[PDB]
């Protein structure tokens, strides 16, 4: 599913991600809109062997089980096939544990190179929410 920026906006506040760990709605929606264009079907290989799943751009090294990355810790127990679906309940949930494991946002690479320090409250212009 590619989500409309509001429509993501609207989904990601529902769930509880508006202010979660301190992080306001436009980061979250920001840190979608670079990891995978707000598209749950996107995929995209590290140089390390991983894969980065769904609109959050989660990996297998660490967090989820794709069955091809050697050392998978799968710590949100689950398959990463599960960050890919419409429903965007599981990539949330898995996002709330990685942006609670030390480093803030900073876990996303998009997030900290082109998210941090902007005017984040842009990305939520204009949605009622």
């Amino acid at each position: 599913k590619v989500f409309g920026r509001c429509e993501l906006a609207a989904a990601m506040k529902r769930h509880g991600l508006d202010n979660y760990r301190g992080y306001s709605l436009g980061n979250w929606v920001c840190a979608a809109k670079f990891e995978s264009n707000f598209n749950t079907q996107a995929t995209n290989r590290n140089t390390d062997g991983s894969t980065d799943y769904g609109i959050l751009q989660i990996n297998s090294r660490w967090w989820c089980n794709d069955g091809r990355t050697p050392g998978s810790r799968n710590l949100c127990n689950i398959p990463c096939s599960a960050l890919l679906s419409s429903d965007i309940t599981a990539s949330v949930n898995c996002a709330k544990k990685i942006v609670s494991d030390g480093n803030g946002m900073n876990a996303w690479v998009a997030w900290r190179n082109r998210c941090k320090g902007t005017d984040v409250q842009a990305w939520i212009r204009g949605c009622r929410l």
